[PDB]
């Protein structure tokens, strides 16, 4: 049971979000002042949550571009479950989760496709004792609890882009590059579950 995400928080730089409810889009840029980050407005307790996702065009290297659950964004215990791009293979997406603030769940996916050319679906399905995670309809990864930490915590929806070049040296997303900016990456149908807001 799904609805539509309309409500929605910025949590910075508003200029590089946008929503249009009548498309049903919500776009997030990058380009020399950042990027953005956007998130419902309420938590949730376990779900289905949903997306179309189309990555920018051109040169990505550096960036992280997302869509994920997490208990409090800039909290150091919280509990996540991410689908994650990194920028310079957009054949690839990274899942992890991250419990009482330990992830180091990492797992690289090949996507069979370029993140960018049209919208995919990505779904990321949260309950109290498995995970999965899907895109275009198949399943490419699931967990399930076993004592060593699972996401309970009550969870706000978010997405960003942000420049992750800083990270690892640039072995994460890549060096940034920016040839390509703006770089826009697009939202649309974001659902989530009808039953489970908390509060
Ligand atoms: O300059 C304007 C504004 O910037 C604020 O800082 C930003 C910063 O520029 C940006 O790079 C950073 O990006 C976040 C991102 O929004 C967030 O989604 C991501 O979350 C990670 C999470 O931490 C991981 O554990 C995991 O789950 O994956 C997700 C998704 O990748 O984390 C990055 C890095 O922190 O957001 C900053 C704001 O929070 C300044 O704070 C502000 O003063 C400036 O006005
Ligand atoms: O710096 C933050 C990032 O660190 C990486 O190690 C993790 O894989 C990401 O899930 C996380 O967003």
């Amino acid at each position: 049971e799904a609805q539509p995400l309309k409500f929605i928080a910025v949590d910075y730089c508003p200029e590089s979000c946008t929503h249009s409810p009548e498309s049903s889009t919500i776009t997030l840029t990058f380009d020399h002042r950042g990027g953005s980050r956007w998130r419902s407005t309420t938590r949730f307790q376990y779900g289905t949550f949903s997306s179309l996702i189309q990555c920018p065009k051109g040169n990505t290297s550096g960036l992280n571009f997302n869509i994920y659950l997490s208990s409090l964004e800039g909290d150091k215990s919280q509990d996540a479950i991410d689908f994650e791009f990194l920028g310079k293979d957009k054949r690839i997406v990274q899942t992890n989760y991250y419990t009482a603030g330990t992830g180091n769940r990492e797992a690289i996916h090949d996507l069979g496709f370029d993140c960018s050319d049209g919208f995919h679906e990505y779904v990321i399905k949260w309950g109290p004792d498995l995970i999965q995670w899907l895109i275009d309809g198949k399943v490419i990864r699931s967990v399930r609890a076993d004592g060593e930490g699972f996401p309970q915590k009550p969870m706000f929806l978010y997405a960003s882009v942000w420049d992750a070049s800083y990270i690892d040296e640039g072995r994460w997303t890549g060096p940034y590059v920016g040839c390509d900016a703006p770089y826009i990456c697009l939202y649309k149908n974001v659902n989530v579950p009808v039953g489970t807001a908390v509060e």
